[PDB]
DNA sequence: TGACTGGTTGGCCACTCAATTTGCATCTATATAGATGCGCATCTATAT
């Protein structure tokens, strides 16, 4: 449901320079608090096993750095911004590492389980029919299915008769009469080996890096490498890998996770202003287009409404949720605080705009807070329960807000969206009780006046990829791509799909479980290419470049998110299902929506 | 007393095969104009 809106902040130099000095000084303990985990912390491998960072460890590394002679000059809210960012860095990276570990194991199982029909006969000492009969018994026992069969191979080895359980699993949890081609099986088993290899490589990841602004390592390395002689090829390359590294120009943003830690006001000139907790001397002026101003007026109205009411209304329902203050990169020459541009990005929960939507968040938080208090039931823990119960009481007192009746769709009408390489979207609206398609749309309809933009995107990707190649050979800085055009097209389709869902009173939009299509294609094309260029690895990589590149450029996750966002701002439910391997783009969309309807029970 | 601040859970070449075009040689079975030979009319001559 959340959105991010933005404004540039304007102030006189003294204020934009003082804030830069604090952020160039704050950017450094964001580096030192990474290193205090990256190599200093002894428990680190226990966290990599569990997949989660302990909720207090970054604060317990930061608390003694608050008096460090290098870091002591900063407000209490700038240290909380440091702790926030470093918590979110590790809390992300450990959660990436854990899903990779789980995938590697979850296929190391399957590379053991996957056997040819002849190997099952040898391993069982029995007929492939005896295996078909035992596979029929195992389905009769089971009737969670695929997991239950995996568990019944992980348990219940059963005098190697788990051979028949692998026979079900390789057949997609079904009986098969046909006996398989050993060349097709060799390609299949090789794809798993490739996925296993690729996972054992990706299992090791570069320990998350800090944004060093100082150039000190680079300058020290330059004067070392030019005046001294390396003792090894490894040392001479270690200096090369440092000297090639581009250094950052921007400090990490400030994060203000409490909405009240931004204070709003109106300037004499009638313009809006803002100030931050601990920087309450530095008034900043808001500059934003009238297409976004209504939120910045709402910020000040939410604040005035609470202050006019003796704090009896809660910022648990303030339209602003959190702010990220960032320096966007400028152009040309000048001091960093005169060259770059302070920009304030406000997280906003869009459903807090209206009274009917605010009531949803009131019920959502009142249920979550009630459960929290009953799960809790020590000294400061009682003070925390005072924060919570003052919220649980205050959240019932309403802000005066715009009214708009909630959208309601028919529980039987669904929009199916089918994504692919040639057709980025294609739509079928199904009445699932009639089994009747109400409408279909192809791309030429689904973004209408804008259909020239798909042809533009394909021209621009091809044109600009060649210009980047020509530019790199000359060391030109000019490096451009179609990324913002692809982002616009994915947003045009997201608006049109939801406008169509509203038009037909659909209860939900259905999006495919595409999963990691990029890795799957990379393994399939490799297992095939190894049969056509054996030993010539450069020829294996050249086999289907344009197909592999087009799959790595395929924006399916960004279109899926663009539709999710616009649907949840409108109130339409999102649902999911398996996308058919065969059929036209329409048939894919039709069967996808009907499948998601069948999954209701 | 209402402000401030602090808290905190595929490509380049070499080789092969079906085909399918084009040309030439060899029947072949009919169509068609010129010798050749009776079969009678017609004229001439000869005799009682």
């Amino acid at each position: 449901s959340q959105i991010t809106i933005q404004a540039r902040l304007i102030s006189f130099e003294s204020n934009r320079q003082q804030l830069w000095k604090l952020m160039a000084d704050l950017n450094t303990p964001l580096i030192n608090e990474l290193l205090c985990q990256l190599g200093q912390h002894p428990d680190f491998e226990k966290w990599q096993q569990k997949g989660k960072l302990p909720s207090t460890v970054v604060s317990q590394l930061c608390q003694p750095l608050k008096t460090d002679p290098r870091f002591a000059g900063q407000p209490s809210r700038l240290y909380m911004s440091a702790i926030h960012i470093v918590d979110y860095i590790y809390k992300s990276w450990l959660a990436i590492q854990k899903r990779l570990q789980q995938q590697l194991d979850g296929k190391t199982r399957w590379l053991e389980m996957l056997n040819s029909d002849a190997e099952l006969v040898e391993l069982s000492g029995d007929t492939l029919e005896a295996i078909r009969v035992k596979a029929a018994e195992i389905l009769a026992i089971a009737m969670s299915l695929s997991k239950t069969l995996f568990d019944a191979y992980q348990e219940t080895e059963d005098i190697k008769s788990r051979s028949a359980i692998s026979y079900l699993l390789k057949n997609g949890c079904k009986l098969t009469d046909k006996e398989e081609d050993s060349e097709k099986f060799a390609k299949r088993r090789r794809q798993v080996e490739i996925q296993i290899q690729r996972l054992t490589e990706k299992l090791i990841s570069r320990m998350p890096k800090g944004r060093d602004l100082t150039n000190a390592k680079w300058l020290e390395t330059l004067l070392t490498a030019t005046t001294t002689v390396a003792e090894d090829n490894a040392q001479a390359k270690r200096w090369q890998d440092i000297l090639l590294t581009r250094s950052s120009s921007l400090p990490f943003p400030l994060v203000f996770e409490t909405n009240e830690d931004m204070v709003w006001s109106k300037n004499q000139k009638g313009r809006l202003c803002v100030h931050f907790n601990g920087l309450s001397d530095l008034i900043f002026e808001v500059y934003c287009g009238n297409r976004q101003l209504h939120w910045f007026q709402r910020f000040l109205e939410d604040q005035q409404t609470k202050r006019k009411s003796k704090n009896q209304h809660s910022s648990g329902l303030f339209t602003l949720r959190n702010g990220h203050l960032v320096w966007l990169e400028g152009e040309g020459k000048g001091e960093p605080w005169n060259l770059h541009h302070l920009t304030l990005y406000c997280c906003v929960d869009n459903r807090l705009w209206t009274e009917e939507g605010t009531e949803i968040v009131r019920q959502e938080k009142a249920d979550e807070i009630t459960k929290f208090i009953t799960n809790m039931k020590s000294d400061t823990q009682q003070a925390l329960i005072q924060r919570k119960q003052s919220t649980l009481t205050r959240i019932n007192n309403s802000f005066e807000r715009p009214s708009q009746p909630l959208y309601q769709g028919q529980s039987h009408i669904l929009v199916g969206v089918s994504l692919g390489l040639e057709k980025p979207a294609t739509v079928a609206v199904v009445d699932a009780i009639a089994n009747k398609v109400l409408a279909y749309r192809s791309i030429k309809q689904l973004l209408g006046d804008n259909y020239e933009l798909l042809n533009r995107q394909r021209r621009q990707q091809q044109y600009l990829s060649h210009e980047r190649h020509k530019a790199q050979k000359n060391f030109s800085p000019n490096q451009f791509g179609a990324s913002e055009l692809g982002q616009h097209i994915d947003r045009l389709l997201a608006k049109a799909i939801v406008a169509l869902a509203r038009t037909y009173k659909a209860g939900s939009i259905v999006l495919p479980k595409l999963g990691d299509m990029r890795e799957v294609v990379q393994s399939e094309i490799q297992a095939i290419a190894e049969q056509k260029f054996p030993g010539y690895i450069e020829g294996q990589q050249k086999y289907a470049k344009q197909y592999r590149v087009n799959v790595h450029r395929w924006s399916y996750g960004r279109l899926i998110q663009s539709i999710q966002s616009k649907a949840a701002q409108t109130g339409i439910v999102i649902e999911e299902g398996k996308q058919p391997i065969r059929g036209s783009p329409h048939d894919k969309a039709k069967e996808l929506a009907l499948s998601a309807y069948n999954l209701r029970l």
